């Protein structure tokens, strides 16, 4: 087995996680290696921590390795079974992938949805105008987390809603927090299997509540739309996913149930949710803190945009060092700083070591962001350093990792760049900012807060003003 900090009876190596396990990994990879025996209770796991490694993983052993690690929360309203997400490599997930790669998140697909959204990056600027009035402090994190809600709303569902923190809006919003609260947390039934038929935490059964609530309005939106359709034979047809969903299903090419895409509607709602929620606060995070970045991507708004307040999404090539602070945020603060779980579905001989069927799989995508054998001064903010660098996070390049690589890497990607960087650009060219207070300052932005997605502790408050 790949080494690894010994094992203690029962526990294993649990009790050295702390609050911000990643941070944990990666410090302890420096002495073990990138590959890394961790014992997580009776579930045995291997830390991947280098590029080279990752690429062994994920691509030479892409398929070994194309399984998931299934938590218990997942098994709610039957999920496990039934989520593009979870389901192993198989039929049924080819053609969901299919789906979203042909047809959901092409080219023609995100283009035709790009006014849907432009009216929410309306409604957000028009916020940030009345704070900006009356002095006030923008809390960052709560006005991008309505926002990512607001624009996968957009285009997921076509809901116009005119008020930026609409009632639709804020129950999701509800849903979401409460999901991240239970999955947040270790359930111990993840730790040790004689657990398992108990859910001692009841997070199961806390989640099947939070699940169902989702599922509902999913079914709502979804029966709604089918009924719309059949007395508006003449309607123009909506640019979004629920249309594509329908034709999808009233065309039966697929061997699909319909619960398939009403689940995979709601792995997409929640996939892009705190994922974009918490990059967004992130970036507005580091400009504020960088002010010669901040200054830098100004400039470059200003020049191409000029007067104009919104950006066209179709504008982003004309926009490399907006994309370069993206890029350097995701390396600095993958959302998921441990991905999501792989698992080997045989045993498998990596670099001389046994990795036994079974084993879970973490990609440490942080550690490789932060370590200084691939980056030059790691911990610097420096979006000038993927100018001109065909390095990029669309899974090719192994130092750089916050939507995986192989098999199962992000299909959502093409809609979350448009969210990261248009409601970043939306925020920069139209405000100035300070911090509300810069006392803390410096201790604000490097305290993490691990979860669904890591996030800062201190959530970003910041005064805009033009
Ligand atoms: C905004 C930044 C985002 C990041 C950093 C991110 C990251 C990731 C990562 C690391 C994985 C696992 C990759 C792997 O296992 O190799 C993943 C999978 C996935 N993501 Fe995202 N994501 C983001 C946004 C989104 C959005 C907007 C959506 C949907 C609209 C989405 C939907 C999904 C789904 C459905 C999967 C499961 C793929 C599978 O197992 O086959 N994500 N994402
Ligand atoms: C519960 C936990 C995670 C997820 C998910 C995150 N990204 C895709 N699916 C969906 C439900
Ligand atoms: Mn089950």
């Amino acid at each position: 087995l790949p080494p690894g900090p010994f094992p203690y009876p029962i526990v294993g190596n649990m009790l050295q996680l702390g609050a911000n396990p990643h941070q944990v990994f990666a410090k302890l990879s420096k002495r073990y290696g990138p590959l890394m025996s961790i014992h997580l209770g009776s579930l045995y796991t291997v830390i991947v921590s280098s590029p080279e490694m990752a690429k062994e993983i994920l691509h030479r052993h892409g398929q070994v390795f194309s399984g998931r690690t299934i938590a218990q929360a997942v098994h709610a309203c039957d999920h496990d079974k039934i989520s593009m997400g979870f389901l192993p490599v198989a039929s049924e997930w080819r053609d969901m992938r299919k789906i979203c790669k042909e047809q959901m998140f092409s080219n023609q697909s995100m283009e035709a949805s790009q006014g849907l959204r432009r009216q929410k990056l309306q409604q957000l600027l028009d916020h940030v105008q009345k704070c900006s009035d009356s002095g006030r402090a923008v809390d960052i994190r709560e006005a991008a987390f309505i926002t990512t809600l607001n624009l996968m709303s957009a285009t997921l569902f076509s809901s116009q809603a005119t008020e930026f923190d609409s009632k639709a809006t804020m129950e999701f919003k509800e849903i979401i927090e409460g999901v991240a609260t239970i999955v947040g947390v270790p359930n111990f039934a993840d730790y040790f299997p004689i657990l398992r038929p108990f859910d001692p935490q009841g997070v199961k059964r806390r989640a099947d509540v939070f699940f169902g609530k989702l599922l509902a309005k999913i079914e709502g939106y979804l029966n709604e739309r089918l009924e719309s359709k059949r007395a508006n034979p003449n309607a123009p047809k909506k640019d979004d996913f629920l249309e594509i969903v329908v034709d999808i299903i009233q065309a039966n090419e697929f061997k699909l149930k319909t619960h398939h895409f009403t689940h995979l509607m709601l792995d997409l709602f929640v996939g892009g949710s705190d994922t974009n929620t918490t990059s967004i606060e992130w970036a507005m995070s580091e400009l504020v803190m960088n002010p010669d970045k901040m200054a830098r991507l100004k400039a470059e708004l200003k020049s191409v945009a000029g007067d104009e307040k919104i950006v066209d999404e179709s504008a982003m090539p004309k926009l490399p060092y907006l994309q370069a602070v993206i890029k350097e945020v995701m390396r600095i603060h993958p959302p998921g700083p441990l991905l999501l779980p792989r698992k080997a579905e045989s045993d498998q001989e990596v670099n001389g070591y046994l990795i036994p069927k079974g084993t879970q799989i973490l990609i440490n995508a942080y550690a490789i962001g932060r370590d200084p054998s691939i980056w030059t001064d790691p911990e610097t903010f420096d979006p000038e350093r993927f100018l001109d660098n065909k390095i990029d996070f669309k899974g090719q390049d192994y130092e750089l990792l916050p939507f995986g690589s192989g098999r199962r890497v992000c299909p959502g990607m093409p809609l979350a760049t448009r969210i990261l960087h248009m409601a970043t650009a939306t925020l920069v060219h139209n405000f100035d900012w300070k911090l509300e207070d810069d006392s803390t300052a410096a201790a604000d932005h490097a305290g993490e807060l691990f979860g669904v997605a890591v996030r800062r502790a201190v959530p970003l408050r910041i005064i805009p003003i033009v």
